[PDB]
């Protein structure tokens, strides 16, 4: 019938939390490592903000982080992807052929864009996008994860928000939510294919910095200060 | 509520889905099991030409579906008759954790397996919603290789649109089973994933001529589509 006075809040947090996250070929690389150590550090700050993220355990504190923070990049690329001047802002502006130069594959560039444009067309706004990254972090099937259950079980009323909520929007386009949903099944594949990028990186003798190497390269110590 | 029209497509497909070498010897064991992958394999490309519009795509399009899909179907499978009072997982071939510990699959493959087969277990599935959450596995557009991501997801949307309509009439009062069973799409993109790292490391201490076409880094998988 209607969104819960107890989700309202919830929504209304997690949006206004999110709002916060703001700083205006080699070296081009090290360039874009730069924009993503910060990123990173944003997203943990913002995962501290999320209800009950803190209760967990440090070890399933990082496993969530290290397999969501690739994600939660792509949907803020996606977010700030404008079809206009095809060009992805971090206000630092990059288009396709910036990415290229920088050593990235275009099997991997072209998909990111693709995955944009439709992200695009579902017409997502702010409370749709923090959602579904709180969704996001609570992945109970991520690798290393000693307590899947509770995981779990703090997803779901992420999950029962994002629902309600979609219905209040558009109450005629039922299929809206579950294609929102399978986003996420395409931002498992990209994290795969990011793993291969990382290597083929490697083998352009370029390599990743000591923060990004902890969560994507293959003792976690610079994750565990933030926290 | 659902349109007949839905009715006969969701009883065609539950209709259509309903239809060895020596077990010991690490490498007999895992010989055996080969040979029950290959049957199943075989099953499923059977299955898929049952699959309305299936055959309408592209050959490539048709094997480059298959190859992702057949370990995301097996997985399924193994779920749907894994059984919670004997912890057991061909028509009776039983199979308990340490069997495919002695067969040489390490126990990070294992425990996943079984883990993602009790959260199936939990959402009670009929073989009405198993059989829509294959047909929408199988129309994956975002799979490696497809030349027509357009024609796949159109081909996606009526199962989707059916599973929807499918569980609210099964509980209408439980809302989130939906949205749920969407969410395991995505833990199967995770274990697939886990899967080809299984693959790797067994050649470490190697798969049959048609698996090896599907998930080693395609002429039998041609003929069986040619039928
Ligand atoms: C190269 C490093 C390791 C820093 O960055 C990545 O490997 N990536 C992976 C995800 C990423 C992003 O957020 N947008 C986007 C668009 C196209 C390709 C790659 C990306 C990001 C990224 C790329 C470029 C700038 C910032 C972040
Ligand atoms: C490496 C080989 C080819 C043997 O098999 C697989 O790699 N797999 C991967 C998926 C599989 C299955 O279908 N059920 C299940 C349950 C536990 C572990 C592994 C599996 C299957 C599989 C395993 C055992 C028997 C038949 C198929």
């Amino acid at each position: 019938v209607q969104l819960t006075a107890a989700q309202e809040l919830m929504i209304q947090q997690l949006v206004a939390a999110q709002l916060q996250c703001k700083r205006s070929s080699q070296q081009r690389f090290a360039h874009f490592t730069e924009l993503a150590i910060i990123s990173v550090q944003e997203i943990v700050d913002f995962a501290k903000q999320v209800p009950g993220f803190l209760q967990l355990g440090r070890e399933d504190q990082i496993a969530l982080l290290k397999a969501s923070t690739i994600e939660i990049m792509l949907l803020e690329t996606a977010r700030r992807y404008n079809h206009e001047t095809e060009c992805i802002t971090f206000d630092f502006t990059y288009s396709k052929d910036d990415f290229h130069r920088a050593g990235l594959q275009v099997e991997f560039i072209n998909p990111i864009f693709e995955f944009s444009r439709a992200m695009r067309r579902l017409g997502l706004d702010d409370a749709e996008y923090a959602l579904l990254i709180a969704i996001n972090i609570f992945s109970a099937d991520r690798p290393n994860v000693q307590e899947p259950g509770r995981v779990e079980a703090l997803q779901q009323p992420y999950v029962e928000a994002l629902l309600s909520y979609t219905r209040i929007k558009r109450p005629q386009d039922q299929l809206r939510f579950p294609r929102m949903l399978m986003k996420l099944v395409s931002l498992r594949t990209l994290s795969s294919v990011h793993s291969e990028q990382v290597f083929a990186l490697r083998l352009q003798d370029k390599k990743l910095p000591p923060l990004l190497s902890e969560i994507w390269d293959v003792s976690h110590k610079i994750l565990h200060r933030l926290l």
